[PDB]
């Protein structure tokens, strides 16, 4: 296992770099009683625990993990390993910045997330994981060193998590957080992290929230996975082994979820701001999910202030939730949904969306009761059947399309916000079965009721109940009845009531999306082609006191 080497049996030839501690030297060693010169890398120390350490260092085994091949005890003590012809994988993407594909990158995350779930399983901290620290034999195989701090169980600031930085605790989280800021460096092809902010103050803007910026090679699915690390919460990061599971589903189709110069890529941009950018000013409200404030933002190199609303320890299921949230908003870009302009990544993660003067639908028609016009229903009526068609275009089953989650901006173009609950769905799968949770029961359709099952046909039935509260002028839907016994009502086939103002023919377009056979239900684009049609003449369909 431990080869104990006298100085005479190698000979160094040239330096190849330099560590936190001392130079790697390139030389061929001469085992004892051998003619074959070996090509190893031994490394000084620029100065017996270090006996044990070389034990345990060469105690591993595994292709993506480098193993001591021995040290010698002369004047100051050694460390042996075999050489590594194509150097580090940092100066190797500096080098070929220009001639790197996605899959070659997204093959070296894959190494790396194996290599170091591994060190894991060996239940050893490497507290040092660098671009620098990587290392190419092959390249289709990289391989980690750099153990020489390991313990049984300045410094490089910009690959260190914020407890390491401030509370100097190295757990496995900090790896991972190590581990994200090297896949950052592998897709920017060796751009410096937090380039022109010394080290001195990379904690300070890690607390105030900013994180490593997009770069243009990445794609949101690959980044927005790509920080799931630099929250405050450690075990809110995700575990090696499902970064590799993920990785190589990742891998499988490379081309798609990386975009280089020279199945649709998601191209949408996230961008992290700082959270003395913007202040909270008014409190919108309270969200399924949290509080929402509303306040202006101040971006950078523009002065003029823009008012945005702001939405905010959240626990690990939160922070996963809230992940899936930023994502589904970010990916969107319609003129009837909402649009995400950016995410806070403070320990409460926080997220930033264009605010609207006037506040939600449902409150508008509320204090407005008595001069909301024909023309304006049904122009909301179509705008929210577009929007949700864009949605449907991009599978992402709303499930909570309620008055309240659909926003006034203008009288004559409204939004569809609150997208905490949008689960987006594969090429092949046309069901998402949810297991439950608190919900708001009294909006959901039958399937969704009692059989856990959320379609497009439950979004087409939100939108009914939508345009059922709209027509009543704000009135509560289903008042005096329980939310269990919402089935039970149900399951017959009685309904929600005519309000005042409507026509034979707004029941009849409002009742056919509440039908019990959800194949049978109107699709959206019928639904959208039958309210363009009412538009051309809103006075006849309805009836105003
Ligand atoms: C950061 O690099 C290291 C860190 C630690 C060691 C190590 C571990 C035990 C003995 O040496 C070894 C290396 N480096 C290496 N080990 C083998 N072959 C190598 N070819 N090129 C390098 C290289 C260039 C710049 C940094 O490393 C290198
Ligand atoms: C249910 O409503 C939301 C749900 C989520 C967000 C949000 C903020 C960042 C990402 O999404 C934003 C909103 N709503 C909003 N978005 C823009 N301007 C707004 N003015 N007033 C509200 C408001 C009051 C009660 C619910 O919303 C609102």
């Amino acid at each position: 296992l431990l080869r104990i080497l006298k100085e005479t049996e190698f000979k160094k030839i040239k330096v190849l770099g330099s560590g936190a501690f001392g130079t790697v030297y390139k030389g061929l060693w001469i085992p004892e009683g051998e003619k074959v010169k070996i090509p190893v890398a031994i490394k000084e120390l620029r100065e017996k625990e270090i006996l044990d350490e070389a034990y345990v260092m060469a105690s591993v085994d595994n292709p993506h993990v480098c193993r001591l091949l021995g040290i010698c005890l002369t004047s100051t003590v050694q460390l042996i390993t075999q050489l590594m012809p194509f150097g580090c994988l940092l100066d190797y993407v500096r080098e070929h910045k220009d001639n790197i594909g996605s899959q070659y990158l997204l093959n070296w995350c894959v190494q790396i997330a194996k290599g170091m779930n591994y060190l894991e399983d060996r239940r050893l901290v490497h507290r040092d994981l660098a671009a620098r620290n990587v290392l190419v034999k092959t390249p289709q195989h990289v391989k980690i060193t750099d153990f020489g701090l390991a313990k049984l169980l300045k410094v490089p600031i910009k690959w260190m998590a914020l407890e390491s930085i401030l509370h100097r605790i190295y757990t496995h989280q900090s790896d991972v957080w190590s581990y994200g800021v090297t896949v950052w460096e592998l897709m920017t092809f060796g751009s410096k992290p937090y380039d022109g902010i010394p080290a001195s103050e990379i904690s300070s803007i890690l607390e105030k929230g900013e994180r490593l910026p997009q770069p243009p090679i990445c794609t949101i699915d690959v980044y927005m996975i790509m920080v799931k690390c630099w929250m405050i919460d450690a075990d809110s990061r995700p575990k090696f082994r499902e970064l590799i599971i993920e990785f190589s589903k990742m891998a499988r189709d490379p081309q798609r979820y990386l975009v280089i110069q020279g199945e649709a890529p998601n191209q949408a941009l996230l961008r992290i701001l700082k959270e003395t950018e913007f202040k909270k000013i008014k409190v919108l409200g309270s969200g399924a999910f949290g509080t929402v404030y509303k306040g202006l933002w101040i971006p950078e190199g523009e002065k003029v202030k823009i008012p945005v609303a702001i939405k905010e320890a959240t626990s690990p299921k939160a922070n996963k939730e809230i992940l899936d949230e930023a994502y589904v908003m970010a990916s969107v870009d319609n003129p009837h949904v909402c649009r995400l302009l950016g995410i806070c990544l403070t320990s409460t993660v926080q997220l930033i969306t264009q605010l609207m003067p006037f506040g939600c639908l449902l409150d508008y028609v509320r204090e407005h009761k008595d001069n909301i016009g024909s023309q304006y229903l049904l122009n909301w009526c179509v705008q929210i059947a577009k929007g949700m068609n864009y949605l449907e275009d991009r599978r992402l089953v709303h499930r909570d399309l309620a008055a309240r989650n659909v926003l006034v901006k203008t009288p004559q173009h409204v939004k569809i916000t609150d997208f905490g609950l949008a689960k987006l769905l594969g090429a092949e799968e046309k069901e998402y079965h949810a297991e439950g949770g608190k919900v708001p029961i009294k909006w959901m359709a039958l399937e969704s009721i009692l059989h856990r099952i959320y379609t497009h046909q439950s979004d087409v039935w939100s939108y009914g109940v939508t345009v059922w509260e709209l027509m009543t002028f704000g009135s509560k839907p289903y008042d005096g009845i329980p939310a269990s016994e919402i089935s039970s009502i149900l399951e017959k086939g009685e309904r929600l009531p005519q309000p005042p103002i409507c026509t034979i023919d707004v029941y009849m377009i409002m009742v056919k999306c509440w039908m019990i056979d959800a194949d049978s239900r109107p699709k959206f684009r019928e639904l959208i082609i039958e309210f363009s049609k009412m538009a051309r003449d809103p006075q006849r369909y309805l009836v105003i006191q």
